[PDB]
């Protein structure tokens, strides 16, 4: 199984967020600590994905776009995997210095997108995806928004999503004789997977407008989130950089 222990070995582990929670809950404070938590995280996810197996081969250029365009995906697709092992999704685990009960998602003000992250969470344990399936989703995830206008080398990067895409076909194939068995765990997956797109959106929307008015809500922008925000978050937005779904 080389390719599902090098998934395991790249595994970023416990980020924490660094918030006091002995302070009553405020959006400033809820907010300042999921922009430092995501900036933590950031760290790990490009770490994480320059040492996954042919991530070398993409162009410099097309291997940074591609991370920051799904950042906030990836992150979406982990926590709802943590919330699931760690609470049975009966909170949001940003971290386990950063729990969201419905009061904090509330007072947040990103409790739609909340709410559809601790669903995706549920979908975890009701589909019971294994450890193996969630690694190999998970990397696949990095691989799933580019550009209209393409990447520099375009062709390396269909190859390698096309070779992500066999690796999920060979751990749903394994220990599992029916074809029409593989094909709707296949179904099961892909459909999880494209749930996750747009959930990332809501957050790519919700993050920009409070950007943009930052000054007026006393949030406290990370410098490399903001820069990312303002340069490739509103590619996305303006559907110039567009996800890839299976259905
Ligand atoms: C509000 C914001 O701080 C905005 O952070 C970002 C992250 C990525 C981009 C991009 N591209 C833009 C803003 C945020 O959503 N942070 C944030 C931090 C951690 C985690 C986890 N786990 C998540 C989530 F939503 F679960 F993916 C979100």
């Amino acid at each position: 199984p080389i390719f599902l222990n090098v998934l395991e070995a790249i595994e970023p582990g416990v980020v924490c967020a660094g918030h006091d929670n002995n302070q009553p809950d405020s959006f400033a404070a809820l907010l300042s600590s999921l922009n430092e938590l995501g900036e933590r995280q950031l760290v790990h996810v490009v770490k994480w994905a320059k040492a996954l197996p042919g991530f070398r081969n993409l162009h410099v250029d097309d291997q940074m776009a591609v991370i920051q365009y799904s950042w906030m995906g990836l992150m979406v697709f982990a926590m709802g995997w943590r919330s699931f092992t760690n609470v049975n999704s009966r909170m949001l685990y940003f971290a386990p210095d950063l729990v969201f009960n419905e009061y904090r998602m509330h007072k947040s003000r990103m409790y739609s997108q909340c709410v559809r992250m601790r669903h995706l969470s549920q979908e975890f344990g009701w589909l019971q995806i294994t450890p193996q399936e969630f690694l190999c989703m998970k990397a696949l995830l990095l691989f799933s928004i580019i550009p209209v206008d393409g990447l520099k080398n375009q062709k390396f990067f269909d190859e390698l999503r096309m070779n992500y895409i066999k690796e999920l076909d060979r751990i749903i194939a394994c220990k599992r004789k029916n074809p029409t068995s593989c094909s709707r765990r296949f179904y099961q997956l892909t459909k999880l997977l494209d749930s996750v797109q747009p959930i990332a959106r809501e957050l790519h929307q919700f993050t920009f407008d409070l950007l943009i008015k930052s000054h007026m809500v006393s949030v406290d922008f990370p410098e490399m989130m903001a820069e990312i925000i303002s340069v490739q978050v509103p590619k996305i937005l303006s559907g110039k950089v567009k996800p890839i779904y299976f259905h």
